[PDB]
């Protein structure tokens, strides 16, 4: 649409910064952080973005997934699940399911993600391939490889916003951000509002 | 206390037109740029330096002739020179060259400099799951044996300090698919100073960006 920007992750940062400057405890910042996703995820929907994906960083969803299907959200859960408990990991898988029709913004929540990981289980993928005598090492290409890291089947990442002030990915996505414009802003976690996205959508529209 | 310093080098035809000029007094300017950031590198105790230049068989005699006549010099530096990328179609003549130079300054001591050809995050992922893929077929390797430690050692520059910090002159805001593996934990700087004038004045400043963060 407009901004031109069909992919947007954030790395989310500074809320225990920001609960700190306040004079509270950590949970104080979680509840506000919380708060902040709401913010931007309805904003993304309300923007015609195709899919956000969010990263919670640190320094160191149930009741919600009712909520992202009435409002047609599709979610997905990128990450390393599969040492969770087989319970939790039916719990997403169901989560999953349950939105997989939605026809509005895609949701991709990193739990336990970290970007060379993604890029070693696509290359054990791969591997699987090779051992079973169909892959010869060297059809190996980026493409082959492209269709097997998290979020393939989406449209690339156009944007990387990281709040919080820290100039750095921190093993989020690194394959997929071979071409993303990257936005780093000062703004903590709980005050990163609608305006605030808007900037960074304004950021990459004028900069492409 | 940065070690190995990135540098996405652009801005040099942009340069040139806000000179009025041509493209080549642009990449005239450019080398100059060059050389000053790498007596920089190697003058302030920085380990690696490694450089990368963005665009948007001539440049193939250009890369022949600066290996012929700067080598001696990186070598007299103790500077130890090292091609990044896939030179596997560069003609045999400029692939003999690039080999003699890093044999030539294999032992050197002092800054690495890593000159990015035809390099890509990619590829250079894609040429070590390769490699795995060959030890995995001939039944050396089990597939869940492979891990984030084992492809490292399959990525260019396993063998340096990691990548501290990345500095983009030219005003984007971009990896574009240069360093990806080794750019996991670094500091990332952006400066719209134009490749030509970047000084060592503004090399300095990524370098107290990143003291300071
Ligand atoms: O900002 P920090 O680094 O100060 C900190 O709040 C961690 C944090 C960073 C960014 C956002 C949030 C945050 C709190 C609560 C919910 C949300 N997002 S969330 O509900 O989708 C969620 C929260 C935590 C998760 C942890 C691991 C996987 C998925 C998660 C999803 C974001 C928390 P902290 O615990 O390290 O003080
Ligand atoms: O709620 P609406 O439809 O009235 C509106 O907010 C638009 C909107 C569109 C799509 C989704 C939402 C929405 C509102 C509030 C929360 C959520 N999602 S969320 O922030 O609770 C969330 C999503 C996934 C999570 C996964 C794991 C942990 C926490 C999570 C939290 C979605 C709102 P609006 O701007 O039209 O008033
Ligand atoms: O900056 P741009 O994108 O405007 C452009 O100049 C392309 C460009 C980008 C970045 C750097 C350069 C540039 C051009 C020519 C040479 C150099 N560096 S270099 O290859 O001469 C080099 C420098 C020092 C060396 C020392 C020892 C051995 C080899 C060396 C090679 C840089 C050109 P353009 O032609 O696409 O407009």
């Amino acid at each position: 649409p407009a901004h031109g920007c069909r992919h947007v992750a954030i790395i989310m940062d500074g809320n225990g910064r920001w609960a700190k400057k306040q004079g509270k405890i950590r949970a104080f910042g979680h509840k506000a952080g919380a708060k902040s996703v709401r913010r931007a995820v309805s904003f993304a929907a309300n923007n015609g973005i195709e899919a956000l994906t969010l990263y919670a960083f640190s320094s160191e969803l149930d009741s919600e997934v009712k909520s992202l299907h009435r409002h047609n959200v599709r979610l997905r859960i990128i990450g390393d699940t599969s040492r969770f408990n087989s319970r939790l990991q039916e719990r997403i898988r169901k989560s999953e399911a349950l939105t997989a029709g939605n026809t509005g913004l895609t949701l991709n929540i990193a739990a336990n993600y970290g970007g060379r990981w993604d890029i070693v289980q696509g290359v054990r993928q791969l591997a699987e391939k090779v051992q079973q005598g169909n892959l010869q090492p060297d059809q190996i290409d980026e493409e082959m490889l492209n269709q097997h890291v998290c979020m393939h089947e989406l449209a690339p990442v156009d944007l990387v916003i990281r709040t919080g002030g820290e100039h750095r990915i921190s093993n989020f996505l690194l394959w997929q951000i071979a071409y993303a414009e990257l936005y780093f802003t000062d703004v903590l976690w709980p005050d990163f509002d609608e305006q605030d996205f808007e900037g960074a959508l304004n950021a990459f529209a004028n900069r492409e």
